[PDB]
């Protein structure tokens, strides 16, 4: 596998995104990780209707909007559906509300989801090498994560008990240390705009490895 990875630079990450007071992180991740494939799939990059998620992906698939979900039964409302709309067309308003969909605002569709074994950062490593972002949980509930400015972040604090949807768009090294470099959805002014490389190989640090899922078109 190739030593480092930043699906950034194949164009395939949409801008940062702001969840404000609604608990969607879990929406969050998993449009960005449909959205990686939408690109490598159809050529173009699209945002995808987080909200789609928030209103339609509801009781049904175990979310409660929010306050809180699932990128898994995101994922398979997705292709239940047969397809999410565009941000664009669905814009994010950081509260539940009733499920709007339209399929003729449709941007992309989904026919499957893989859930990696857990807490295997190797296998992780080896599906967004190969296949994409992956969208995780993360165990993001400590003071020092919320004060993330840069470098790689690790927390002798952390454990394996996720909480926080977020998206890994890549791996690496920088200065001796391994990390996962994690799209974030607090906007482009947390951690280096809107991203947080996080400990790699260190332990499934804040379990980032613990439950990844990525879809395919
Ligand atoms: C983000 N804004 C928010 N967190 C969650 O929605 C959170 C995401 S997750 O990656 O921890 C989900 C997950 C947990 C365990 C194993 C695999 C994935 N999901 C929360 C949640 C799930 C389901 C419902 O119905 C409500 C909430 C929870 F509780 F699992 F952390 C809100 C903070």
């Amino acid at each position: 596998l190739p030593d480092s990875v930043d699906w950034r630079e194949k164009g395939c990450v949409t801008e940062v995104k702001y969840q404000g007071s609604c608990g969607a992180c879990w929406a969050f991740s998993a449009v960005g990780a449909l959205e990686a494939q939408l690109k490598l799939k159809t050529g173009k990059l699209v945002s995808l209707s987080a909200q789609n998620l928030v209103d339609c992906s509801t009781e049904k698939y175990g979310n409660k909007g929010c306050n809180g979900g699932f990128m898994t039964t995101a994922f398979q409302y997705i292709i239940d559906n047969k397809g999410i709309d565009s941000d664009a067309s669905y814009p994010y308003k950081a509260m539940d509300q009733k499920c709007q969909y339209d399929s003729k605002y449709r941007a992309a569709t989904c026919s499957k989801y893989t859930e990696l074994p857990y807490g295997r950062e190797d296998v992780l490593k080896e599906a967004v090498a190969n296949k994409g972002p992956v969208s995780v949980g993360v165990d993001a509930r400590h003071p020092s994560f919320f004060l993330y400015r840069s470098g790689v972040y690790y927390e002798p604090s952390c454990t394996q008990n996720v909480n926080h949807g977020v998206l890994v768009v890549g791996y690496g090294d920088l200065n001796g240390k391994e990390y996962w470099l994690v799209k974030n959805s607090w906007g482009h002014n947390f951690g280096e705009e809107g991203y947080i490389r996080m400990a790699r190989n260190k332990g499934n640090h804040c379990g980032i490895a613990s439950f990844p899922s990525y879809p395919e078109i």
